[PDB]
């Protein structure tokens, strides 16, 4: 029950800093409906809780609570179980709301995606349109390129993301090197469907 | 009512360290003075607050919160949305009382500032005062250059800026570099009235 | 009895969030032994208490607790009192149950341990295997080297261990040179038992 | 009230900590000696308080705080008002019993130190000694020659002193170079009077 008084006690709290600001009872309505699909009444202070364990059992737990989702993705299937585990362990779990993008095209990427849940439009500026939906990943080439993203990419549906951060991205990819000769052989192929080639992917 | 709760607890506990360190009573009045115009009677936990929600709704919210603001800024009107968001969500409320030096002539400066609401004095060690009120923005030179600051700047009225530290301002111009030769023009025409020119914002 | 409430409520939370997460009552068993071996119902926050504190104070009670922790380690038998006291000050208890696997051969290590109590298994890719048990330090090798784990690390019983991250262990090896020289006469002495040589410890 | 109770708390928790890990009753009562001196039955959050300040509100109060300090000590006595106040900002009260080592030659120093109160003896290796007390600074010579320390330090007395991090030490030194210069002068003239000359401070 100390989960949900929390949930309601930060709640409680934006209402406040929401009523202070005089936010429109729509946009108000908007925050709500993103708290109770991103909490679900419910607030865990996970970092905290798995800092208490060792090692071994915060990969176990995590491994656990994530199978629904490894099932789902192809990245996956065939990997190292402990690539995917020291992935799994950075992952943050975030959710969008529909016709919201969640990238832009042209602005400089700090982090990747991968669908649990929903539908995603990839949009190139030349109005391209390619669906994504559970277990694929995007957002991967500016972190591969160091240079801005390539497409903007726009919720459908509901989306339960988890995200990976350029730093995690980059060390995952330090301890299993082949795993990066893998999202660089997609990368070029998803580039070239796009009318793109970057020679820094070879 | 928990917002004004924590604004009475932290006061409180400002009277007491005041009260320790036998501050005079005029000064303690100068430090209530200070409380009463920076939080007016409020804290809210900001950070802690848009840390619950996703990018979008962040810059919604900020967006919203900043449009009176965003109206009054030249630096603004013409420009990219998106600049403008990617700048409105780093920035500082800062308040300064009438007689406060913001900048001193000669340091190392470490922040840029904006103009809600005051009048802002810019003083040459030559004698020489600019005022600059509502909208404009002083305190960028010595970021573009990596020198000193170039003039003094104290506050003539009660000041409402907002801030923009070194690392932010760096941050949002490798992003829009078409930004940075904005500033760059004005700061070089900026100078050239006080009797400066510097090589390194050709 | 802070201490006492403190551990109660922590695990509380705990439990809360493995029923959230519909853990296995066997698995929340394995938590629960965990907590037990780990925190025997106590919560001290050492780094906030010691934090108060001047630094020969610091040193004195660190130096006093892992008395009996110093007398079993050979490293230490003939070591400089500071250099002794240097490490005693970075270690981070752990625990870890029978079966689990400290380290992995292959991986990069960002850490390394000295044994309080228990039995450990090296194990090499090629199935050979030696004990290491109370006063022996295993997991420097990589550190030494900036290379990956030579061996496996699985404990064989309960193990209570200190750890040693790669800053803390640079960082005193810096101020005692000749304690590099130390682990790395040990270090080639291992890998050349192991069939191994790796000329950057020359 | 609340920063006494605060005190009580912490105080009561350290109890708690050396019961635990069963201190002897005499260094118990070193410790409660040294919160006693350290604290005076008061615990104060200055970083949160001045946090919520501007900043010349945040260095009015420091210099206020600190104007017995000031006047005490040559270094500042002619010294520029607002090098004074870069140095004070940054500086951490601490407190050493008599008998207590500061400094040992020979180790890597990350702080300086100046004495409010107390005297402290400078010890060589040769064994000479040197006593410095109230207004006097110790500690600096380290830091300007990124070697290690010349010296041993003693508190011959309880001493209140202020020490400044390397990294504060480095940035105000950066703001005033001239002050660099100071420093380098008495640390050629200290070193030779220990029969020590190090050519990086020409
Ligand atoms: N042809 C494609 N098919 C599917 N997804 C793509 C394609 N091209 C680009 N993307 C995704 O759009 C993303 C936009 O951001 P990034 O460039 O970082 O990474 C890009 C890809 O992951
Ligand atoms: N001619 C000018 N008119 C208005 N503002 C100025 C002028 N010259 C300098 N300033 C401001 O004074 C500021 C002092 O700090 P900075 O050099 O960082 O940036 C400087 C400018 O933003
Ligand atoms: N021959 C050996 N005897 C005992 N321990 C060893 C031997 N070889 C390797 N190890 C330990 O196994 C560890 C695995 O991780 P590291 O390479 O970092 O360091 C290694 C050593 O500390
Ligand atoms: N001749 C001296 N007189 C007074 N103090 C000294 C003398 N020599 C060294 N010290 C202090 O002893 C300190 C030991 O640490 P540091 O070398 O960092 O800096 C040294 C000086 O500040």
């Amino acid at each position: 029950d100390s989960s949900r008084r929390q949930y309601q006690e930060k709640y409680k709290q934006v209402e406040q800093y929401m009523s202070f600001h005089k936010l429109p009872a729509d946009f108000r309505q908007k925050i709500h409906d993103y708290y109770e699909h991103r909490y679900q009444g419910k607030m865990f202070d996970e970092d905290s809780i798995l800092g208490e364990l060792n090692g071994p059992l915060r990969e176990e737990i995590v491994n656990f609570n994530c199978r629904k989702l490894v099932a789902s993705m192809p990245l996956f299937a065939n990997a190292d179980p402990n690539f995917v585990t020291a992935m799994l362990t950075k992952l943050k779990f975030e959710v969008f709301q529909p016709g919201d993008y969640i990238i832009r095209e042209g602005t400089i990427g700090k982090k990747m995606y991968f669908i649990q849940h929903g539908v995603v439009s990839v949009l190139t500026k030349g109005n391209k349109e390619m669906k994504l939906s559970d277990g694929s990943y995007f957002g991967e080439i500016c972190l591969l390129t160091r240079g801005r993203r390539t497409a903007s990419v726009r919720a459908d549906t509901y989306c339960r993301l988890y995200s990976l951060s350029v730093d995690n991205f980059n060390e995952v990819l330090e301890e299993y090197p082949m795993m990066r000769r893998a999202f660089e052989t997609v990368a070029i192929d998803r580039l070239d469907r796009i009318g793109k080639k970057n020679s820094i992917l070879l």
